C-alpha cells in the first residue's frame, strides 16, 4: 500500500463530471473542478486542465495524469506549510500518507485547522488524537473515510485499508 493506492480506494476513480460528496463538480480521482454551481463553468475548468476540449469526459490515463500532479500539489503544500511541516517530519511514512489524504480531501488550510490533533500527532499521543480528529465535521459528514485515516494514524499500519 502507498499514497497513491490509499487514495485511489478513497475517492475512487470517475471519468465523467460527478458531483462529490459536497455537492461540487468533480472529474477523476477526487479532482475537483469547481464549487461552482454551473455545468458550464465546470467543463470550463476541466478543458483548461486538460488542455482539449473534452466536452466532460476524459480518459483513464488523463485522470491519472491529474492524480499525479494533484498528489505531488498535495505534498508540496504540507511542505510549504509552517503550521503542517512539523508535523509531516515527526511522523513515520505510513502517518505522513494519512496526513497527505487529509490534504488532498480538504485543502492544507483545512488541515492546519486542527490545531489540537496537530499538536497530539506531533506529541505521538495516538489515541488521543484520534479521538479529537473524530469531533469534527469531517467525521460527521465522512464517517466511514474518516475513520479509515483516523485508524492509520492510530496504529501506523495500513490495516483500515487491507481489504479494499
Ligand atoms: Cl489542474
Ligand atoms: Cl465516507
Amino acid at each position: 500500500m502507498n499514497i497513491f493506492e490509499m487514495l485511489r480506494i478513497d475517492e475512487g476513480l470517475r471519468l465523467k463530471i460527478y458531483k462529490n460528496t459536497e455537492g461540487y463538480y468533480t472529474i477523476g480521482i477526487g479532482h475537483l473542478l469547481t464549487k461552482s454551481p454551473s455545468l458550464n463553468a465546470a467543463k470550463s475548468e476541466l478543458d483548461k486542465a486538460i488542455g482539449r476540449n473534452t466536452n466532460g469526459v476524459i480518459t483513464k490515463d488523463e485522470a491519472e495524469k491529474l492524480f499525479n500532479q494533484d498528489v505531488d500539489a498535495a505534498v508540496r503544500g504540507i511542505l510549504r506549510n509552517a503550521k503542517l511541516k512539523p508535523v509531516y517530519d515527526s511522523l513515520d511514512a505510513v502517518r505522513r500518507a494519512a496526513l497527505i489524504n487529509m490534504v488532498f480531501q480538504m485543502g492544507e488550510t483545512g488541515v492546519a485547522g486542527f490545531t489540537n490533533s496537530l499538536r497530539m500527532l506531533q506529541q505521538k499521543r495516538w489515541d488521543e488524537a484520534a479521538v479529537n480528529l473524530a469531533k469534527s465535521r469531517w467525521y460527521n459528514q465522512t464517517p466511514n473515510r474518516a475513520k479509515r485515516v483516523i485508524t492509520t494514524f492510530r496504529t501506523g499500519t495500513w490495516d483500515a485499508y487491507k481489504n479494499l
